[PDB]
């Protein structure tokens, strides 16, 4: 009942089940083509080489996942990280989401990142409240920055601060 | 006498001369490695395959350049584009920058983009005023997102709305 494990490439099929509808029918993800199970399988592997990738299991099945990712490419951005959480289309009011974050965030802090950023396609008052009750501060919005499903969607950014200012290179999740 | 030209890889050298010290000792660019002339020569070629790359020439020399680049990776971001302008560290109080934007922006609009974004490392009253008097809206700031030269830097984003809501795929600057 909502236990959080480190993900694995074998969990690709159940992560795709969650992600496929989001891509086809929502503007939650700004992708337009559904990645295959094998494609999701390479993503998980690639991510785990440097970043945490978590899954939330319930009754022995994956009902949610969360992974971190590079914020930007330039060197001076290395203490910044993107965070991404998708719960399965129904077991929300989450819950699963807050928990996935309750594990992902402290692990991020340990590795040395100073800030975490979440992209939230607007409107999504449910997703917004979640982040804001975790401590995320809204720091900006890119209006009409994207076009999907015959509509112009804004993208807002929420920052989670870890603090600090001594500056040493962010270590990676033990290179899986 | 302040003339705006479409860049070509032969301008690589003079582009670096402007850009190399900016990387070494400013927070304007978050690159840490100083790019060579060959590296810059490949960036110009690659950019010109899809995006406009401009230079400002006066007295037969480059005094400012400007280029467009992909804003984000995912498909629904395809009508959004990043903009970058660097002028010569002695020919500023520009001038040059305004003339670059006077050319770059309308090209972008005719290419089918709906919004252009400029990322400004803060503080910079010089660059901020420029964008504000051109029509850019401040849409947010990423606080302490970068660390370089023993200091944490905020990055601001300014948006230039081209308008429209009919949505046809952005065309490239007549590919090389
Ligand atoms: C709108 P987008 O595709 O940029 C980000 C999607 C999701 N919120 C995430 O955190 O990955
Ligand atoms: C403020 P800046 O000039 O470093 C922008 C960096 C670039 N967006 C990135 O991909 O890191």
């Amino acid at each position: 009942g909502i236990d959080i494990r480190v993900a694995r490439p074998e969990d690709a099929e159940e992560i795709q089940i969650i992600y496929a509808p989001i891509v086809l029918n929502t503007a939650i993800s700004f992708e337009e083509a559904v990645p295959s199970v094998e494609q999701m399988r390479e993503r998980i592997s690639t991510t785990l080489q440097t970043y945490p990738y978590l899954v939330a299991v319930r009754e022995g099945r994956v009902v949610g996942y969360a992974y971190a990712s590079q914020h930007r490419a330039r060197a001076a951005y290395r203490w910044a990280v993107d965070v991404t959480v998708y719960v399965a289309e129904g077991q929300r009011r989450s819950g699963i989401a807050r928990q996935l974050y309750d594990v992902l965030l402290p692990v991020l802090k340990r590795l040395g990142y100073r800030s975490a950023y979440a992209g939230i396609a607007l409107p999504n008052e449910g997703s917004v409240g979640l982040h804001e009750r975790l401590g995320f501060q809204h720091i900006g919005t890119f209006p009409q920055v994207g076009f999907k499903l015959d509509a112009w969607h804004d993208v807002g950014y929420w920052r989670f601060d870890f603090g600090d200012e001594g500056l040493h290179p962010e270590a990676p999740l033990g290179f899986l």
